């Protein structure tokens, strides 16, 4: 069966008690023991449940991994991974990560003897000058936010096989259906389920997948103890969403890659970031790894003047910090993502004040490029 | 207006907009930028939104405290508030501490280069002892579980004021109703309001407050970078759970009162812990600090036989891991709480294998003792 | 065991597969058949589901009943059960019935060849002289709102058994807490559970409990057949709500009968309304079929002046169409229920423009009267 | 912009007062008044709330009417509809309705003196036979359940109003996405929102929408009189089903209609039933009133020994009474909606022992047609 069929074909298909075709919300923190010396599969909600156990092992199965992890946020996810390290250890990470991992490693874990360097993981040299002797963990994110920068997981990978570091990979943007980092040697897959997989804009929710044993116990050990776990509500939208993740993806992705094209052709845009574009870096090592280029693009108008103009004239797309949206969504990264840098490192990044993010939801293609159309009309 | 008032009358008892009652579940996690340039009261539900920010407001307002705090759970509340540390740092607490918080200062704190030593906070003489010079942080909790040991908070937070050292309080057994440590001198209060504050045994939630703008600012900062947030839909149900928690705990409260005085003298009970008896040791601290005893009696029987024929014959209590349901609990800390503990370990906490706590739910009294009476009859 | 008891201590303690202490969320509306031949307990959720199938136990059992019945709303649980009523039936009903009871009666059951005809049920020989007859029912609702006027249960009944037509009872004021309508001879009882049942103005519900396997098998078809069924999601915020039904009704009525005592002694109130005064009309018959008073009192200003001197200034009680809150909730029937009656209507149910309904919720009793003294300090 | 736009861009998307993308759920039943005088745009939840309002709007929108009713059930909308009647009313229905529907005519409405005739309401000649003076509705349900026969919208309409007859027209299985009756000519549509609007088996819920004002006042009016309304987390669910309404039916009906041809060619299948085929009666009738044949289908193997064996061996669809949901159902008509009929009441309507019903969902259509063909191959 491919991908999209087990979306809906899997062990919580149909509850062998009842049939429900849905998995009921455990709202129980307390789990009655019927034996004084044995406890029973839940003791203690916080420690496991029926409804986040579900979620756990389909992301699992998505991901291709042993062991799935659900958290209160994609941050906590993050943030709990971390915990993998000891002070001592050195992180290797992407300099255009998401600004709550660039903040949990430089505020947080900089005061636990947990240090860093940030490099463009798209560059195999500069990585492997910055290495050192006690280098644990490398930390991709592709493609990255938002020019949409593509890493090569294989060898980032292979490279911290080579002194016994980590791999941690965020696949928040291409989640599961179209990117699979632990087929691709990363040892942790990290997801804000907030974002494509929950889909609907209406639950904060993280997840881990593993395919190690020992990563999995030292993981479950870190989520138990930290407890930074998802409710089993929050769990349950996130079900609920996952069960359209393909036809949602399928049709954002492929629209995304039409306004795209459109973008690149239209004589008012200077430059679209998108990696299904044959002239974007990385298109070739995104089409290795990958099966799409996913949902989200950016563009760049002519002038911080022209982009004010075109927002105050769109009329379909939401304006806002996030994306994976069914509703399509505008975002400022100069003003939103990245407002609290230097414009120097905002330089450095290419993250200038003619740049819109666009996260493609399930508009009909012709009225969003009609919607850009339109706005662009009253611009230059 | 009285405390009991307050959990009615109060900012959210009807909503400007509509009149609502009932503070919205705001079940979103981007919220719509209505202007380019200033954002809105909103832009992530993580960051914060209107559920949340009402229950933050209202534990806040009980405590007596400028700022609160709402966590996936107890725990992530806790473990958030030790994140106010650095390497170096070391921490006085309580060699009685729940096991959770046991587990996150030895297993996880004690890898980024955060020590500590375990004492009796009941003995000052004891904590003024192993004093460090770099120590940080005074960890209480009381009433202590199982055998409900009482710490003065006002003396020891005097000491920890004495060398700028923090104090944190675990005031999950007796909630604001009973104990504001706050006004006794501590810096942070912690709850499990998946206990008593919620009560109803349905949802895992985790609160801190604090009186000082600093702190607040520091706690506001790790709750939003680590992101173990308390979710809408279980923000609401914790708000609803606050509604009853007068008329509740008066209940269980009182109740328990009754039942540790029949216990006391029944001739097949060996000890009775509960602060509200005369010869428990800590009944003049804790009428100095709190206005009861509390929900939460621990009772030791002749031996482990006893107990065991006991746990067979009774009806009404559930038998769990948890505390401060509307249903009675029965546990068994031997088995559930401290099994993980050396029997050297049991043996100093004075947690033997004839003992059981009680919390006290909603019961007739007069059922809860009946129904002890015919248990306690099968025995000796 | 005592029925606050058996609020906790039921069939739905604690799940069987999994110990859980909370009755899990159904959220399904399709059961998968594991067989071709037999069905399984649940084909679909509008026929039957495991979350209202408990709530439909549990109030059976507080009623002492065969079989409860839980709907969308108390209007959908009384407009179902007059469709056990065919065209001819004639329904001698209280003309102090709910507003949503007498439109049902009046505009649509009329339609239909169900005739009716108004009178005080608490007139027995008023009730005798308008028998016909084709008189299939007795529709009794007692204590009536807004005067608390009480109607002789057992009384209705017999007269109603002695022409084989059936006996409703509207037990909402009350609960089964306080008054038993199927122990009084009653064949029907109905519940808006929105009020009391529920308890924290969160959740829209009906409820109907039946003593008899032939009543029960067409209020059971009717449930399904027009499916005005509550939601699962809903009977879970009901079945919460019931934990706490004994210590908030307990509270709340105790505290309604001091304030009644209060307001009866206060110079500017002119009358008090509350079956628990010696002076009220039905204290003998209430105190005769009901274990108390309730948590609902009126009472009358000097004039309509005053009324609107005392609104203005009283702080505590929320204003509102409903009651059976947590929150005290103040009413002006004269403008809310019964605004639409003609004044002739209104001045021979008492119902005048100085009357305030009072619904006591869990503020601190002292608070609510110092609140009433302080406002009634500004009249006259 | 077209439809699939609309279910994303409309008043819903974005709130003023904070800019949350979806409707907060107004878990409340009270809502205070601020005003003694005027009440406010909410009294109580029943009569309207912010988020059933929401519901309601978009529904009316999609269905091009003026007002939308969201109730309990779609069985709750349908009856609610019916209450549009007075005895002595008559009804011209399909012969083939929904056994709800069947079931209130023939058992409930029979004793209030609404009568009816069942008629093939795609032959206009015998519906134009049974006409009465006193028939006041015509009642469609296209396409028809499991044989899928068309009804033609305008014609049964225009016979209609040519009489001042109300139509009322069941759109449950096209949804407005495919079909807009009140465009065609009918006075009221109905929609079972449990199967494809919702779309994820997970809410009972029903919708109605009309284009007349005064219907709209009486449909309302019996809405809150009977009080069968959908409880806001219930319509909750249901807005956000209906944001991939769109994607979700696309992808079905296009793999329904390739299944469809699959089926029609394989030499173990004796019938397909599918609007989508030429050779289907009413194929030219649905390509003139809706945009696509939808995504259910029946089959017919040789025997119902052929079809016991295809059950016993196909992996993929769940077993069950429903349809419309994201995983794929066979059914059993013979067994489950028709059992109760005669056998000679299932030979008039084409219902053998033989016949199996697909709602397709959103698995691969490669992996569907495989587990056909694999069980298909252990047959004959």
């Amino acid at each position: 069966y491919s991908i999209d069929t087990l979306l809906l074909h899997n062990q919580y298909k149909h509850d062998s008690q009842t049939g429900a075709v849905n998995v009921p919300i455990y709202n129980t923190s307390t789990f009655h023991q019927f034996d004084v010396d044995t406890f029973g599969k839940y003791d203690y909600s916080r420690s496991g449940n029926p409804t986040r156990e579900a979620l756990e092992d389909i992301i699992a199965l998505l991901e291709g991994g042993t062991k799935g992890f659900a958290f209160a946020s994609g941050i906590a996810a993050i943030s709990t991974a971390f915990l993998l390290l000891s002070q001592g250890d050195h992180v290797l990470i992407s300099e255009d990560v998401y600004g709550g991992t660039y903040r949990v490693i430089t505020e947080v874990l900089s005061r636990y003897g947990v240090s860093h360097t940030f490099v463009d993981m798209t560059n195999l040299e500069e990585i492997k000058q910055n290495i050192k002797p006690n280098t644990k963990l490398f930390y991709v994110e592709t493609p990255s936010n938002p020019l949409l920068k593509v890493t090569d997981i294989r060898e980032v990978s292979k490279l911290a096989k080579s002194i016994g570091a980590l791999t941690f990979v965020d696949n928040t943007f291409l989640t599961p259906l179209f990117q699979k980092p632990l087929e691709l040697g990363a040892d942790v897959v990290l997801h804000s389920a907030t974002k494509f997989i929950a889909g609907h804009s209406d639950v904060t929710a993280g997840l881990a997948v593993v395919k190690d044993s020992e990563l999995a116990q030292k993981l479950g050990f870190l989520q138990n103890a930290f407890g930074a776990i998802l409710g089993p509500q929050d769990c349950s939208l996130v079900l609920r969403g996952l069960k359209t993740l393909h036809v949602r993806l399928e049709h954002s992705a492929k629209n995304a890659n039409k306004i795209a094209h459109y973008l690149q052709e239209h004589s008012k845009v200077k430059n679209v970031y998108y990696p299904g574009l044959q002239t974007h870096l990385g298109f070739d090592i995104q089409q290795s790894q990958a099966t799409s280029a996913g949902a989200v693009l950016s563009f760049t108008l002519q002038s911080e003047d022209a982009l004010r103009k075109f927002l105050s004239k769109v009329k379909l797309p939401v304006f806002a910090v996030s994306l994976g949206a069914v509703e399509s969504i505008l975002s400022y990264p100069a003003k939103m993502s990245h407002a609290a840098l230097s414009q120097e490192a905002r330089d450095k990044r290419g993250i200038s004040n003619s740049l819109l993010r666009l996260s493609v939801g399930l508009e009909n293609v012709n009225d969003l490029i009609s919607d850009f159309e339109n706005a662009l009309s009253y611009v230059e």
